[PDB]
């Protein structure tokens, strides 16, 4: 990856060897799970595209989800290349004839030419692109992972307020949905997949009271509350 | 975080991935452990807003505890700009804008010009107070985590003096109230929660006996409140 | 091995000791397969035939492969020697003797005259040959523990799709032919060994299907065909 | 060893202990197996006589057989004052001085003057003669191979033709013969030792085939060779 | 302890938790066997005798050698006290009062005072000479922890030539003798305690010869050589 | 070379087969030094371990004819 600064302009040195084992062993341990997508971005210093190639690259068993984010990637270079200004082809002598769509990625341009307009030009943030292009491959595959709908999920009667709250927001996680949508969707829907002992004192409880009120109240009263032996 | 300043300009260094599986390491043997609060504190030097909010995603299994700790940080955040000493509306020429509430929190903010406000004009500790906001989060995720109270940990008939110590005191971590108050209770707690047997030691130094006195004098007795090893 | 710029001209720095320890521990856990190709090439910080070689060198359990992927570069190195453009007679002083298919080989070179003719005069691409000889000679070890052939890839009355992909993205990692032939061949593999069943719900979907819409309609289906029973 | 050119003059730098822990781990996991020649090779960077023995004098319950190596450490060294180059007694002030074979060795030498001649005048080429030295030792230790020979290994009934191939492979790097020999000998071992089963096979593919061709055609015949029925 | 020179003078920086794990781990696994001499001294990096003192009393478990050792060390303190007292009493203004035989060890002078004249007047290498003596109190330990007298080295009649040889080598490590006399019992020992079987093989392999030789034929008889006799 | 099969009738059958060899002379050397000893009986063995390397083919016979028969049927008590 690009890294140096202190000591001068920056250099391209390769990736540690430990980073590359610490990171298949997340892989084999948290293959889609919606974690990985903030521990890619802090793992991940230094925007160099054919390092990030090479890490999609060297994923084992499992596989597979990651050639549809490459494609996904793909429309995303095609996006680059025709659906925002799209160039001539030519150039007037003296300038590098600017990256293409699919030279943003590995599959047409080489590391030299890649770091050629990271600093022997006016800086273009073709990793930081890259990573973008990425994540929003990734927010499919988290989604997909996904086992049961949220219409579908309903509390048991046998089942505890920590592992209803809990299943709900793991698997809110995977919904890639907006703020807003996210909160109003929220204040419903913890009454609506409720069971009946359950909702006894959430009903009491009830309207007004935020998340970390509501789950006080729920905590003290435990369990799946009204006599489940807790005591 | 940002870091440097002996070798010049403060520069944004990218965090460590071994810091990371550190952090993820922890969370999944001790998760909503009291030991937590201090660690965090301790491996957080560099309290840039959007690498803490990146520590708080990138947690596995009770995403419900951090989003109720991300409700807590907007609940401080919006009492900070309408409690807490306000900022006026249009800036004066030449001038970077103080950050509102919503800045200081990374879900609302990006990094550019969060590093701006914090390397360029007068310092703003945005990270102190942020972090702050986290700690008193992690004070509510223990009171959550807590299934018995300091008045319900008592001896037990063959039970150490030893064993019954180390569970009060583990449990006093999260009963959070005023130091003064705190230690004019304790002198009652202590003799109130031990075994009838055991509590006779206590009992005979009396008035006067702090912590050392107590372990000193149970030197002797040893493990449930036994009969002395010289009769 | 040789590498430095900005900071001055190019070291010949040693190996990192986890690389050796990576490599034989790799092996260990997955000695055949193709996701150790990308890999090898991730751990290389300047292709130096010397060093390169001590790799090959370190390998214990299938020696075998190793060997036949020697006996393989002596083939390439052969062919760039006579195949290639022939290399002339007798050089005048003060040249460094243009390099032959075993003078790229560290077999009868030497490493000072090697680096010499590397990077004292300008680059010659020496290392980045023999490198792409052996990912050529990885290529053939891999395809060699592959037990199905791509007509022997099916899906069994109880095996749903998502396992069906898994074995055809396990198998596509052992292809070793043509991408274009293998992309229009992909186009009609999937649907000819689908039982009556998955076929069907195939079958819907039609000709000309991208990788993420073909993932979406399986992601629906899931199971072994639309509508799961005792598993 | 004694770094350093482009930043200054060269300075003694000790070896980092994770080295001496991968020599004593290879020694651990498989005593006397013939990757730890490469290894020591790889890490014996700079080649200083004091640096290299303390790898030779930090092995624990193997430290007798290790005694045999230092004894032909020495033998080599009697042999550079005899079959090398004997030189002169009398060496006039100002130099520092050829060294004789007992020079070699940390026993005889001082490591200032052991710098002084690898830096302060023109480089003695003590490193590569005394790394040679232990190289040639350590390739003697394969005698140690308990039984260990080529005429011992005939493949079972029931034992695959990869079991066949480790076997034949393991003793292959203990034969110590000429790489002539171990070709002309090769064509007819191949065939000779396998199991009837197999054998059949071999046989039928007959003369003018080479290890590639014959280990590529084995992967698809399985086992120790196609099983008929029990009728 | 002090390190590097790049930079200039050297400084006074402290061990890695990963040197001081390494140390314990040693010692915890490897307790006092001489294999911990050289491992000490390539553990030992800058020669400062307050972190060299702080080394001994970081040790596990197993300390009584270790106070042992310290008391040795006091000894010699005293001895070189004695040796050099020409200096002792006032000097001329200017001079930081040199070290006396107890101001060789990290207890009696005081670190900036240990630093100043390690680094600022012609280098008096104080630290070293602790070492030397804990070098000392190692090589008279070793003689302790030797299970077993050089007269009581014999082989019994199922035992192995490998394991009496090995028993005999390992031995010559703590004999503390000159290498002539380990040459010498080496010529004669050998054929007198070994078993009958053994014994005839080594008596019949006759006068001269090297230990090259002998293993050689020591390997082809095999284990606790033939049971039948031969002229 | 079987169990009543003495050094004589053995030599004779190395050196028969050893006519159709069809080799170079350097590698039919390298086996010539290595093959008696590896197809050896264990109890004829004995002798030709015995001498050890760098042996002689006229060694080998002079020390061939004086042990005699298949091979002395070494003693333990």
């Amino acid at each position: 990856p690009i890294v140096q600064n202190l000591q001068g302009q920056m250099v391209h040195q390769a990736i540690s060897p430990r980073t590359l084992n610490a990171w298949v062993k997340v892989v084999e341990e948290k293959a889609f799970s919606p974690e990985v997508i903030p521990m890619f971005s802090a793992l991940s210093e230094g925007a160099t595209p054919q390092d990030l190639n090479t890490m999609l690259n060297t994923v084992g068993g499992h596989q597979a989800a990651m050639q549809m984010l490459k494609e996904t990637i793909n429309e995303e270079a095609a996006e680059w290349d025709r659906l925002h200004p799209v160039h001539a082809g030519p150039i007037a002598p003296g300038q590098m004839r600017e990256p293409r769509g699919s030279d943003i990625a590995g599959t047409t341009s080489t590391l030299q030419e890649q770091i050629g307009w990271m600093t022997h030009n006016p800086p273009i943030p073709v990793g930081e692109i890259y990573k973008r292009w990425i994540i929003l491959g990734l927010n499919k595959i988290v989604r997909m992972y996904s086992p049961t709908s949220i219409l579908d999920i309903r509390q048991g009667p046998k089942e505890p307020f920590r592992d209803y709250v809990d299943r709900f927001y793991k698997t809110l996680r995977a919904e890639q949905a907006s703020q807003e949508v996210k909160n109003w969707m929220t204040e419903t829907l913890l009454v609506q997949n409720a069971n009946p002992d359950c909702k006894t004192i959430l009903k009491a409880l009830g309207p007004g009271a935020t998340l970390e009120e509501m789950m006080t109240a729920c905590q003290g009263v435990g369990g799946p509350g009204h006599k489940a032996r807790v005591l």
